[PDB]
This record gives structure tokens, sequence and C-alpha cells, in this order.
């Protein structure tokens, strides 16, 4: 049973010098930023079939279904703030399920992005791994963090612990 400090330490202890716009963090599963989000072309390259906008909203990364018009891809918008007091966890299961049914598609290649792809979307990716890849939070992080610097905020971490916990039992 880890403490917060241990996770944050971990989140610190393993971080490369730079951060890219997108990153395959798991087979057919990408963590990206809003730049990569609107990078229609690389999207094409990568063969993304599903975009998870965890920074969705007119007041945030307002890409929506319309931005991808003509493009052969499906969209999920989650109107979340990167605030410790924002309950991302209410999105934890449904998104795990969304991402799951996608990757279950042969072509299934999912992008999960927020603004900078390190916290809000990072977190939703974590939960998915714990929930559907049989991982734990630390394992999730070590796995994910092998390809992309991440750092869910304290409250998102606290959110994950709880999830780790429900799953422990």
């Amino acid at each position: 049973p880890p403490t917060l400090a241990s996770l944050q330490r971990l989140l610190w202890v393993r971080q490369a010098a730079t951060l890219n716009h997108i990153d395959e963090v798991w087979p057919s599963l990408f963590l990206g930023d809003a730049y990569a989000a609107r990078d229609k072309s690389k999207l094409i390259q990568l063969g993304i079939t599903h975009v998870v906008n965890a920074a969705a909203g007119k007041f945030q990364v307002d890409t929506g279904a319309k931005f991808y018009r003509g493009m052969s891809l499906e969209y999920y918008g989650i109107e979340a703030d990167d605030n410790p007091f924002f309950d991302l966890s209410v999105y934890f299961l449904p998104v795990a399920r969304y991402i799951r049914a996608a990757l279950s598609v042969p072509q299934g290649r999912v992008l999960v992005h927020c603004a900078m792809g390190v916290s809000r979307s990072a977190t939703l990716v974590l939960a998915f791994l714990m929930i559907y890849e049989n991982m734990t939070l630390v394992e999730a992080i070590q796995t994910v963090q092998a390809h992309r610097n991440i750092c869910p905020n304290s409250g998102f971490l606290r959110q994950l612990q709880v999830l780790d916990n429900r799953l422990g039992r």
C-alpha cells in the first residue's frame, strides 16, 4: 500500500529531459497533448481510430467531433479540469470501457489527450491499465512512464490510490 509521497517521488524519479506531443504508452494506446490533438496529419499516420479529449470543452481544447469532420475516427469528450478538487474518477470506469472496446478493434488505436498529456489524460490512462490490464497504480505508472513523462495532480493521484484500493479488494 503506497503513500502519496512514494508515487510522486516515482513520478519525479523517472522523467526524461523532454516531452513529445504524443506517445504510444501501451500497444495501440497513445497519450498526447492538444497540439498532437489538432495534428490531423500525424493522427492519420498513426492510424488513430478514437480520440479521447480529456480537456474537452469550449473553455478548453475545443476540438470536438466537428474538428475531425471527414476523418474516419470516433471521438470522446470529457469536460474536466486539471484541478485536485475535480472528480476525474467518475470518468474512470466508462473511459476504461471506451478505450477497451476500441483496442478490441483490430485497427483499434486510441489517442488520449488533454492539454499537455501528462496529468488529466495520464490519469485516465492509468485507471484503464489498472482496471483492464490487471495492473496496480505503481505498475501502471512504471509502465506508462517508460515512454512519456507524466504527473497526475495530487488529487488525481489520491483518486487513483482509491481505485488501486477498490481493486486490491
